[PDB]
């Protein structure tokens, strides 16, 4: 009766249709049943990365037992798959769940047909430190009796094994493999109607291919026909949903959609009011960054390649970032960052400025096992798993030191990266951009405004003394920012004094500022640094506007609607009527 | 309980999470203070006004406390049995109970064993929807250890709400600041 | 019961097929067709490979390599289309990415932990990998930039198969390929005074590999090979590789080619891609910036959904199907 307590009657479930219908796997199925078929040790274990099918293949024998599908030894077999019920019944009077585990080896023992047990999560028996785990389908299986089956994961393995020793000996595993995507659309198809039915939805077939080209793409962590099945059913259950209060078909793009939500990977949604935003993205970013025009397509190139799909998945694009100081390098970064996240801050940053190898690479990896701190992945590790698709900015890379960059040589081609701890975190689909203002060394030739042959030969020239070929032969591109001009002096200003206004905290402690007046000209006259970019204007107007302004403010002259003009400097008024 | 103010899309998410057939077992994921539980029970409160999806209509929604794994060891194994038990009342199916964690990472277990079955296996067989609530350390203290659970759960991404979200959500809580505080 | 055994290890070796000695005699035809030319590192590992399938490798030896050429060269993509071909799927492959191994955690990232240290999760990579995979290959990518120390750790382990892991277990990964990758020799190949590395040329690069690996580690190795400089009619051949390689990679095949200019946009490609010292790379960049992000245009445009055509810019640009919809 034991078994009937403490067991499930896995053919059962496979009689009365419970199991979902397995798919292929043919040799792993084979290879199990033919271990079954062994005489001594009779126990095979189905041993692989957690979503590979291990179980699916246990019910794959069930059901090919009562589809009389087995040799005459396993034809008539019964099988059925092991609680820890028995021990959960508790161990109250020492030895009680020793006995009713044995109470069920003996029920199977006593030849009622052939019966064969099969136990999840199976390295839950290897018990403490042995001891407990006693006798648990020892001597059984050792004269080949009981026969079993069981199965765990790759680390459980290891931990069964190396703690016991014994079960090692007892257990023949079977390596289990996760299919290929080919492999899994067609398991897809084969479980296609169980969740038709299930949810009241159609798939299409393209969905299901959809599905698992999406996840090997965007669910790296996962095995496919675990993250396949999750697009599947998730965007079935999409449906269903819409089927509460709202044509009940899942396709490709109710897939790629569901995968946006699922992964954060926002090339999967595939909008026409993404397509009116891509298309004018130059616009956008030459509204906030000016001039620099060729960076600005570099990276829009990037972003439209990477949202078209044709972005190849193991090239994270990749920039370098030259140019003179102050011209806009991380503002570009940050303003990309605005238009892909509406944040400007919420890309990912590396401090490279700050990167003596010692500590450098762990800090962006962080440790092993056995060191201070397994809080891994300072930054790009962590940041990686929860901002996949994220812009990540490297400030000052040519200061980083020579070793640590080539942490960022591996991550820039193919993807991978390795946590300290051993886990391959994959930046794939996602943006990097990287920093140096090395070639401000020949840019302050004042070379024009736009970087000029030779200019552009210096500063790769110096670029190719720094950073080794290897590295520099990984970057998409390689932009050398121009010089600001002050034409772009002129637009930067009005941009500015837009910014210092959005940014004010007190909505009535701001200007009315006469910038359509002199006070424009002057600004553009006196900021236009040939050699220190945009810098100098954030100091004018902090000298010859806010700090006035603050003072305005603290005697309390102002209420709101300020106006500035030049005197000879800038000047500030007051309201009339105040102090 | 407090309302819930925006997170539509995180309600949305979880719940098309739990109407699936296997494996229906959203977990919330993010920075701590962010709202990962406001967002359950805002699931909750959408079950209780019954603005919610087929399978849900009529749904409880239960918190599990430790005590089910820590309220006495001794004839080891009772938690488990406290265990079995629970779940087993949940896959009685009286009406569709749903198993909310709070704090997900505490039924890891001191190196799995203590872990059991608790939520194990049981997961993929479409009963016992749980829905889950981590932050990304634990999140990684869980994942790298167990495998079975990094399949088994589905992460949701919580974000930080903005700016001008938050602001939202201190309005909508303003009434319960000012009864409280008068 | 050789069959039995590859059932249960997963290695080919004792399999014996027929069919596989036609792969076999000619992999170096095949891997010749996604790899263009490079042909001494395919041969290199074609005979390697010979050598366990057939069943004549010395056990204690795991086939290695230690391939050394200028970047873009074909190191990793030939290790990943040998993986390709050995399990029909390059994912398989374990990597290493040798430029995080600084000294205080490589060796205990690859093999482990010892007992009584924070977290026992022995094997990060290696040990890990190799007690489930037992052929699979490993790759090494950029070996000089490990840590000596780690490197003698190689050295170990490329005799007997012997590594011990964190915890005191032995792997004996015997029956696989490690392929170590190397730009040391960059520096000469650079010199550009062949086609095929010239000889002579190839010391140079033994002196750079000398000068960093100490000789205990590099007589080990089964053979340091050494991959040419692409020439002009190799990029012909890559070009034309790439393009395939493109249009098979979109997963969403409404996006596809007919290309066009089979010769002209080939050609061009492969006269201005040809970069005497960054290999095949910039044919990947030039694909992408001369075609396929004008290509992200008129996707998004609304002007191509399917069958694309490039014409010659006299660059490169693409022809609109629909009319701007
Ligand atoms: N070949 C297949 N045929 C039928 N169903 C499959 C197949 N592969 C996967 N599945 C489904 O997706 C899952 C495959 O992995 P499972 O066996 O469920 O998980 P697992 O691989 O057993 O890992 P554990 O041991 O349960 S953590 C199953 O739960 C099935 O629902
Ligand atoms: N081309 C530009 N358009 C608009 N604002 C700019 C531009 N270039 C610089 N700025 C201003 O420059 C400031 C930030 O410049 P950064 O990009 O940090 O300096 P940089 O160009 O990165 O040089 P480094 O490397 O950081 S010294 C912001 O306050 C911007 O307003
Ligand atoms: N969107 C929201 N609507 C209404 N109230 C909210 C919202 N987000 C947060 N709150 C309140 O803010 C508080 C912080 O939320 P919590 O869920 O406690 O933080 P948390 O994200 O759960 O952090 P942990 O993981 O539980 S420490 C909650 O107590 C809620 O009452
Ligand atoms: N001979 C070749 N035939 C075909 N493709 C090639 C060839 N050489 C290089 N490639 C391409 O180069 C890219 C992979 O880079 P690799 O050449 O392996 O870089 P590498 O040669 O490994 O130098 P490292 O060590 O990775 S910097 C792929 O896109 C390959 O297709």
């Amino acid at each position: 009766e034991y078994l009937s307590k403490y067991a499930i009657d896995m053919t059962e479930q496979a009689r009365q249709g419970k199991l979902d219908p397995v798919i292929g796997r043919e040799e792993e199925i084979r290879s199990t049943i033919r271990v079954l078929a062994r005489r001594i040790k009779s126990n095979p274990c189905l041993i692989g990365e957690p979503g590979i099918g291990k179980t699916a293949i246990i019910e794959g024998v069930a059901q090919r037992i009562i589809d009389d599908d087995v040799p005459t030894i396993l034809q008539g077999a019964k099988l059925f798959s092991l609680d820890l019920a028995a021990l959960t019944a508790g161990a109250k009077y020492k030895g009680d769940f020793e006995e009713r585990f044995k109470g069920v080896l003996k029920e199977i023992e006593e030849s009622k047909t052939l019966i064969v047990l099969f136990i999840d999560e199976i390295h839950m028996l290897m018990g403490n430190g042995k001891d407990d785990a006693a006798n648990i389908l020892k001597p059984a299986l050792s004269r080949g009796q009981l026969k079993v089956i069981g199965a765990t994961t790759n680390n459980e393995y290891r931990s069964i094994v190396e703690k016991d020793g014994a079960f090692e000996r007892r257990f023949q595993k079977i390596e289990v493999a996760e299919p290929s995507v080919r492999q899994t659309v067609a398991i897809l198809r084969g479980l296609q109607p169980k969740y038709e039915i299930h949810h009241g939805v159609r798939i299409l077939d393209s969905a299901l291919v959809t599905a698992a080209q999406l996840a090997k793409r965007y669910l790296p962590y996962r095995r496919l026909p675990d993250s396949a099945l999750d697009l599947v059913d998730i965007s079935c259950a999409g449906v269903a949903v819409a089927r509460d209060s709202k044509q009940n078909v899942v396709d490709s793009d109710t897939i790629s959609e569901t995968a946006a939500r699922l992964t954060g990977i926002p090339v999967k949604k595939l909008s026409e009011s993404e397509n009116e935003k891509l298309i004018h993205m130059e616009r956008d970013l030459s509204s906030e960054v000016v001039g620099q025009m060729d960076a600005i397509k570099a990276v829009s190139n990037a972003v439209r390649l990477s949202r078209s799909g044709l972005a190849n998945p193991r090239q994270p694009a990749s920039f370098l970032f030259l140019g003179l100081s102050g011209s806009g390098k991380t503002e570009l970064a940050k303003k990309v960052a605005g238009f892909l996240f509406n944040d400007e801050d919420m890309m990912i940053r590396v401090d490279c400025s700050e990167l003596s190898e010692k500590y450098a690479v762990s800090k962006l990896l962080g440790t092993t096992a056995g060191y201070v701190g397994y809080d891994e992945g300072g930054f790009l590790t962590n940041q990686l798993q929860y901002k996949p698709y994220s812009v990540l900015l490297f400030d000052e890379v040519e200061k980083a030191h020579p070793d640590v960059l080539t942490v960022m040589l591996q991550m820039l081609d193919d993807g991978r990266i390795t946590s300290g701890q051993g886990k391959t975190i994959d930046c794939s689909n996602c943006i990097v951009i990287m920093t140096s203002n090395l070639g401000a060394e020949f840019i302050n030739s004042q070379q024009g405004s736009k970087i000029q042959e030779s200019t552009k030969n210096l500063v790769m020239g110096a670029v190719r003394q720094h950073f080794r070929p290897e590295f520099l032969n990984r970057i998409s591109s390689i932009v050398i920012f121009n010089k600001l001009s002050r034409k772009a002096i002129h637009k930067i200003v009005d941009i500015r004094l837009k910014e210092i206004e959005e940014r004010f905290e007190q909505n009535d402690k701001h200007y009315k500022l006469n910038l359509t007046q002199e006070a424009k000209d002057f600004l553009a006259k006196y900021g236009y640094s040939d050699d220190m970019g945009a810098r100098p204007l954030n100091r004018l107007i902090q000298n010859e506007i806010l700090n006035k302004l603050a003072l305005r403010i603290l005697k309390n002259e102002i209420k709101d609607k300020e106006t500035v003009n030049v005197v000879l400097e800038e000047c500030l008024e007051v309201l009339p009527n105040h102090e």
